[PDB]
């Protein structure tokens, strides 16, 4: 490690850690820039120079973090939690966290090597008769196909394509992960992921709150799948079994908006997919980007600054260049350059991806002089909802009129059915799927789901809260949690169960703050530079203090809460209820068992 | 309740609780008395009437509980706690957990009658094609037909006769258990239940014993997969799948001894079930409990008192009277009737099920003059255990030669294999379902397997442990572990897999005490008076002390411990292992999703 980076002698006390955090703080930007850059090459064009460069980069930040990590154990080990400064035991509290710089040097590289295989092998997997990418063409052909045989040939393909050779490497990964955080008093890693709500009932606390949601999702579940029934007949389609995991418009089943157009209650109210017009006035990416944007700039947030349009990465590369696809947002902690890379689609649903990641940028934007430490949500799921809390107000039919997208305008009970199926479909049918991920990661991190029953315990979690099945038999050779980006790349998932809660809290908040006195699905903030100032209070405080209370001065409560989102959709709610009880649905799939057969040419 | 039954008045200090205790447990035994006895009434005698008697003194057990509860709560709640004497502890912590009491009356009612009518449905169901029981008629087709489509008409059967009708009750019950047991302070009714062990980490003790004793299950069950596979064919047997759960020798595929001639390591050598030979001698009930209570005499433990060969029911009766055929053993709460029920078959598995229960009776008889709140063991595995340690001395060939059921046998290297297997069919086989049951049990009470995924959990569990599917397809109508006796009948399973371990740690003990050199799973006990002594000892303390130390008073250790079974299998484990590999087997079941096709007509 450069001299320069290393840390001098502080005294053992509180204005010694002061001090040393004001020195960490400055030689930390520069090996956080360096990692992030290195990454941001690689990510925008993954060769095996680049991922050689990243490595080495994440070998750097390694060493950083055990030097400046061992002496703030060695000078602070039993003194920083009774520092009277709250800022600085949170930054003391993360410096001396080594994670995976608890490794010795052979098994750091064995680890960031594995890390580098494991994005690689999800970011360039193809699906073969001349290959489909992820990004654009198995998307489409999941959000846009309507026959089971194409639909179920890319979703198998992805599956094994993706899933089959990242299983020896996360196995190998999660031995080392745990290895690695268990040297910092965590009984596994899972349990390290957990701590970050700062919450000893985390797991109670979900489960209360999924409990209160489940009914929506079962009652949603049993209109699409009658749905379903009648376009794809008896054979494929169990009206007492699960759906079929391919049928649902996305490849993980995750969000349901593109089926939209099978499901819609009432056909001849407005078209609220707006796709169509979107194509036809001739939008690109660029144009959706500089909308998001001035949805903030309306609430007298900041604009994306000019770093921003001149590194971000915003459609997929035409040069040939491999990419990663999966939209992000970057913060490269010099508090100069943030940027977004995305292999942006001209569709509604990514309109709405374009305002998560420039929510994500926003945060960034707005905490950029706190210390390196303090630079992140209050918690991850705080992150993860503020783009789509500006979302919310943008998928309005009022305010996609404002912006030319609805031409038609109706305020009745019919539209309003419409419009919150639609968001429904976008937001509850996700709710068992933000939920399972980390059950299943937890279980995997802890031992009680081993190498051996990996996909088994996927499925287990896949048909207990999703009510969906595999539609081919799947076995232990497949790894069908690997196929999801956030696996082999190692992101955690609660954040955004947890995100789906917070914005209907925070939406709730803003409506009242904006003076807005109508139903609470039809609020656009918009403008609202009231809203604004109340939103960047939380954006501005980055981490620098607990989370209850940063959602307690916003919303008035220090608590998850599950009332906004009830009724946000509560006309939707009672009317699914009413449609499944007069169609004679049963709510559930008791025949749990079952899964659909083979087409009958498939796939030759 | 009689006024004299009802509390005195007690000082609220040590000295009072010792006083209050006394008049606790002479009032008690009356209670548990006419209790007991009419739940002897209604089993041995499946009515209405007698229904209808049982939930009247149940009702009556309930209100005691109540009052006595109330006043050691009313009386000792703050200060019990800090009591020296560790015995008073236990017995006034045991007093004011008041269960099913802390129920209102309605809800007493409620909860005495499912316990009535699930326990019926249980014990009278059929399967009809002239109709077949459970106890002995689908047993033993379990047992002896190789016939896959009959296996599988007797399983489907059973299953949807048992399980289907109890589903609406055992929500019921589900519920109302749960609410007696939070009043007491308990998230819920599986907390209570693993109260019983008095160990912060018994799920992670649990867990560890099963992580140790997983590779031997995994080796078993490859080596009987591949034997079946020869037997019925690739149609049916999927060589990286799980076992069609019919087809193990059992209904619920719990113990696999039944398929030992199908599997034997060398065939050729003497035929270690000796079951031919009892039949071929004219061996009867009578005579297989005479010769269980032998081996406890030789020990110098109690011979079965008269009350105990009158009053007990050892055969199935042939008026037709239903009965629970499930075999159980009776303290009557008396210190005097003492009862084994049992609807006995000429068999060897039999034989060690004649001993099994006759290890509760001992255990009776030797705490029968403790207070009524120490006539427990010390947990409730070391009830299990007891006479399943002398099965293992009486299951040796050398004991079965001293007892004329088999020649003496060659003490070589292959009898000692084929011995060691069909005693893995019997014990390792087991390990996996002992533990799954109240794993699915917990959830149920937990709340975390509702009623709409009852089927669901219990075959993820089954699947997940034991490595078998069903033969037919299920779904959430069916409730197979409404099947399992335990589930209707309310008893708690636990105990079993704590006993299977322990028993192993008991028999290295008495083995060690008797003197014995040879090898562990060639010791008999038989005629060790030392060891007799040794085991009094535990029977005597029955729950008076934490049974941490009663075990490291018997065995040396303060914790259940899964090397005495390792040792004793040691030898099998290793051949197991290289027969494996020589198949190129694959351990495991990695085609989850897999299950058989109907056979061709069927039914
Ligand atoms: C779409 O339509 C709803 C319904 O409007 C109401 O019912 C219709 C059937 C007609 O009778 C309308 O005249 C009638 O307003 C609109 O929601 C309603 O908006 C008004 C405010 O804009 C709400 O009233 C306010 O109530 C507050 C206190 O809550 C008072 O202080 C105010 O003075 C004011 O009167 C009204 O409660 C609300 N109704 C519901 C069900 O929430 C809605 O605004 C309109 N939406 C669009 C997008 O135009
Ligand atoms: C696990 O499955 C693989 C993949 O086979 C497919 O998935 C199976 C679960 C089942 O649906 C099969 O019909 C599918 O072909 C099995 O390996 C393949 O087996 C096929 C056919 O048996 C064979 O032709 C291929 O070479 C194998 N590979 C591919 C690319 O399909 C595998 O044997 C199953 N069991 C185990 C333990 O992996
Ligand atoms: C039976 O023979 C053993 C010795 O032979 C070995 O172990 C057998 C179990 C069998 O598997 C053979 O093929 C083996 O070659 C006797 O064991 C010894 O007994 C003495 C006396 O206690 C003791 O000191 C030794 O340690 C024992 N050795 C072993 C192998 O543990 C065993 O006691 C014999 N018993 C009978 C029934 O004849
Ligand atoms: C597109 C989005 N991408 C993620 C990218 C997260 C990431 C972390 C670290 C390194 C690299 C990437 C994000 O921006 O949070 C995403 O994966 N998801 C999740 C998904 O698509 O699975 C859940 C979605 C809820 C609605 C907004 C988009 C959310
Ligand atoms: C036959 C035996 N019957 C049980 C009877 C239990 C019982 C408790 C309360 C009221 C009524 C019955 C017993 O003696 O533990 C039994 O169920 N099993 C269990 C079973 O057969 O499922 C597990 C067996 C392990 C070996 C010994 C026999 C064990
Ligand atoms: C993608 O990254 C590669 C590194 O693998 C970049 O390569 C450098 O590019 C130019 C010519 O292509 C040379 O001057 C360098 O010496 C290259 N290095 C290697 C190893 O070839 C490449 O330019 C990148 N592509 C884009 C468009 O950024
Ligand atoms: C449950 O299953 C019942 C019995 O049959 C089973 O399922 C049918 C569909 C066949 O596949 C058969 O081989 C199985 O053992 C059905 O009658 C019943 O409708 C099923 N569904 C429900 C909701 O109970
Ligand atoms: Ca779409
Ligand atoms: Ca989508
Ligand atoms: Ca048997
Ligand atoms: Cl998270
Ligand atoms: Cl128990
Ligand atoms: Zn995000
Ligand atoms: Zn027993």
């Amino acid at each position: 490690l450069d001299p320069g980076l290393q840390p001098g002698q502080f005294s053992a006390d509180e204005a010694g850690a002061q001090l040393f955090a004001q020195s960490y703080q400055s030689s930390a930007e520069q090996v956080l820039f360096q990692s992030v850059a290195a990454s941001w090459a690689h990510d925008t064009n993954i060769t095996a120079e680049n991922a050689r460069r990243q490595e080495e980069a994440a070998l750097l930040s390694q060493e950083f973090a055990e030097a400046w990590g061992q002496k703030a154990k060695e000078l602070y080990e039993p003194i920083w939690q009774q520092f009277t400064d709250p800022q600085l035991r949170r930054i003391i509290g993360a410096v001396r966290t080594l994670g995976s710089a608890n490794l010795p040097l052979a098994k750091r590289q064995q680890y960031n090597a594995l890390l580098s295989q494991m994005s690689r092998i999800y970011s360039t997997a193809k699906v073969c008769l001349t290959c489909w990418s992820l990004d654009p063409d198995l998307t489409n052909i999941l959000a846009s196909s309507r026959s089971y045989a194409m639909l179920l040939f890319a979703w198998e393909g992805w599956h094994n394509a993706a899933g089959i050779p990242l299983k020896p490497l996360y196995e190998d990964f999660t031995a080392l992960s745990n290895e690695a955080y268990k040297q910092d008093g965590f009984t596994d890693t899972g349990a390290y992921w957990r701590s970050w709500y700062n919450s000893p009932t985390f797991e109670d606390d979900l489960e209360h709150l999924y409990q209160q949601l489940e009914p929506l999702y079962l009652n949603l579940h049993a209109f699409v799948r009658r749905a379903l029934h009648r376009r794809y007949g008896d054979r494929y389609i169990n009206l007492r079994g699960p759906i079929p995991a391919h049928l649902l418009g996305d490849m993980w089943a995750q969000s349901w908006e593109n089926i939209y157009d099978m499901v819609v209650p009432f056909p001849d109210k407005p078209n609220l997919d707006v796709t169509s017009t979107m194509l036809q006035q001739g939008w690109q990416a660029t144009h959706m980007f500089r909308v998001a944007e001035e949805f903030f700039t309306s609430l007298e947030l900041s604009p994306m600054p000019p770093e921003f349009w001149e590194g971000s990465m915003l459609e997929k590369p035409a040069d040939g260049r491999e990419v990663v696809c999966h939209a992000s947002a970057w913060d490269f902690y010099n508090r100069k350059d943030f940027r977004i890379k995305q292999c942006t689609r001209v569709t509604m649903d990514q309109l709405s991806t374009v305002h998560h990641e420039m929510g994500h940028i926003q945060y960034y934007l707005q905490y950029k002089d706190l210390p390196v430490s303090l630079r992140r949500g209050a918690n991850p799921g705080f992150h993860e909802a503020i783009g789509d809390v500006l979302a919310l107000s943008v998928s309005t039919p009022e305010h996609l009129h404002k912006i030319g997208l609805l031409d038609r305008v109706t305020n009745d009970t019919e539209s309003d059915i419409n419009y919150l199926l639609k968001m429904a479909l976008e937001k509850i049918a996700f709710l068992p799927f933000g939920y399972l991920v980390d059950q299943w990661r937890w279980g995997v991190f802890s031992g009680r789901t081993p190498p051996s029953r990996y996909n088994f315990d996927w499925w287990y979690l896949r048909t207990k809260y999703q009510g969906i099945c595999p539609p081919v038999t799947r076995n232990e050779t497949h790894f069908d949690a690997g196929a999801k980006f956030h696996v082999p790349n190692v992101t955690p998932y609660i954040r955004y169960f947890v995100s789906f809660v917070l914005q209907f809290q925070f939406h709730e908040a803003l409506c009242k703050e904006a003076g807005y006195e109508g139903p609470l699905h039809q609020c656009d903030i918009y403008r609202s530079t009231k809203a604004g100032a109340k939103l960047r209070k939380v954006l501005r405080a980055g981490s620098s203090r607990p989370w209850q209370e940063v959602l307690k001065d916003m919303v008035g409560l220090d608590a998850l809460d599950a009332q906004p989102l009830l009724k946000y959709f509560q006309l939707v709610t009672q009317w699914l209820q009413e449609q499944n009880q007069q169609n004679g649905e049963v709510l559930g799939w008791p025949e749990y068992q079952w899964h659909p057969p083979l087409p009958d040419n498939y796939p030759e």
